[PDB]
């Protein structure tokens, strides 16, 4: 019932994501020189370095907020892809599956800890 445990759990999951080859296109903001109309399609850019920095700054209050930003990385890939068979989008789908598989217990444990605190 540790209400703070999610933070180190999210740091460890981000470390696993960073060291996976599939995260390379998502480690830093999308290059606007390479994709000059990116901001005509994507309203809110997001990347894993921004998520890690927000976490380390103490600017997430819960793992739900972190999870919303990570999901935004993946929805941005889905929205910008011209095809469901593109290389970057295919990498995003695998990385999303890995992230969802691992974030589920982090969210459940945190919500259970908050419920116990308010019992
Ligand atoms: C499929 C996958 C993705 C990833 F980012 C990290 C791992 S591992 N072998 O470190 O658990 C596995
Ligand atoms: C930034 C980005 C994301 C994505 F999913 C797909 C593309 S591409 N190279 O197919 O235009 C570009």
């Amino acid at each position: 019932y540790d209400i703070q445990a999610w933070k180190k759990q999210c740091e460890e999951l981000l470390n696993l994501i960073f060291q996976c080859e599939d995260s390379e296109p998502f480690r830093q903001p999308v290059d606007l020189l390479e994709y000059p109309d990116y901001r005509d399609i994507i309203d809110t850019p997001m990347d894993f370095a921004t998520v890690r920095e927000t976490l380390e700054a103490g600017n997430y209050e819960s793992p739900m907020e972190l999870c919303k930003d990570v999901r935004l990385i993946f929805s941005n890939s889905k929205a910008y892809t011209p095809s469901k068979r593109s290389r970057i989008y295919s990498m995003s789908l695998r990385l999303s599956a890995f992230f969802e598989e691992h974030i589920s217990s982090v969210l459940s444990d945190y919500k259970s800890a908050l419920r116990f605190h308010k019992r």
